[PDB]
């Protein structure tokens, strides 16, 4: 357990820290990359700037926590257990969140460029200035969740639950004048 | 001036009508191709069943008329005065219809395949059944018109005009789910 500590500019990598608990715990510029994490456990822990390569994160839980700025690559994050997390400036490019439940959760400025958020439950997130080029959201669930209209025409959608707002945001997107 | 009278299966070809003046004439199954009826006015009467080939019928008006099963192949149609015309179940495919303004103008089971109808004004328009295939509709008006969802992926949209609900119905037309 890491309780009440900070962590700056650590040298974490390719280390065993699966089951690891950490509460309040402070991670500044810490390199993840090759972590195994499985099965840890994290409840207001902050993961600022830090490189996540090839973290395996998966049966984890995090809990009004923060990854503000963190980047994550070829990382392994289903399933997971995700409530208030915060990934504003994140850099979630290519990874396979297929299925997340994500309600609520914030992705502003989030990069999701060729991110698989296919069938994720997106309900009332906050995806302001997140980068979607290549982005997978079909069978998705989007009402509530606050979009830009670039989303509209750089995501796949077939399915994408919405709700009426966003479905007339679709509809400007694609050149119709309300 | 032909006023209350019928004409049924008459043959009217390459004749020069120009200027004619009906009032409640009703013609059946007349052939009107090669006809030149340029600056023509028209009210009451209907034109059913009738043949249009290559008709001229540019700066006529048509008031409470009805063209119900019509057929017109390269028509010229503009510019046209139209008030309350019955299009039902006529087909205007392959015509430029341009800038024409067809208010409130029935349009059921019209067959409008590849019709040009750029910037026309639709308003109130009803076109259940239409067929809209090649339709080119773009910088057209269709707020309250009555659009089937098969036209939202069937004529060219480009900045047409809308009103909520067409834009959701647009929406639900390319997948989405609402
Ligand atoms: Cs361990
Ligand atoms: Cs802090
Ligand atoms: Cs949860
Ligand atoms: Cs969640
Ligand atoms: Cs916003
Ligand atoms: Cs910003
Ligand atoms: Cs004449
Ligand atoms: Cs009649
Ligand atoms: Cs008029
Ligand atoms: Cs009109
Ligand atoms: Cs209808
Ligand atoms: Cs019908």
């Amino acid at each position: 357990q890491w309780v009440d500590c900070e962590f700056t500019g650590r040298d974490f990598r390719d280390e065993d820290l699966s089951r690891l608990h950490t509460e309040r715990a402070m991670f500044s510029e810490c390199d993840f990359s090759g972590v195994n994490l499985a099965e840890s456990q994290h409840r207001g822990s902050a993961f600022r700037n830090c490189t996540f390569e090839r973290t395996t994160l998966w049966h984890s839980t995090f809990a009004q926590c923060s990854m503000l700025g963190s980047v994550f690559v070829a990382c392994r994050l289903r399933p997971l257990t995700l409530d208030d997390v915060d990934f504003t400036l994140a850099v979630l490019g290519g990874n396979d969140l297929r299925g997340l439940n994500l309600t609520g959760c914030r992705l502003r400025e989030t990069s999701l460029v060729d991110t698989d958020l296919r069938k994720c439950v997106l309900r009332g997130a906050d995806l302001s200035g997140a980068r979607t080029t290549g982005a997978r959201l079909d069978d998705a669930d989007l009402r509530g969740a606050t979009v830009d209209p670039v989303l509209w025409r750089t995501a796949s959608l077939v399915g994408a639950r919405v709700d009426v707002d966003q479905a007339v945001a679709f509809a400007a997107a694609h050149g119709l004048c309300l």
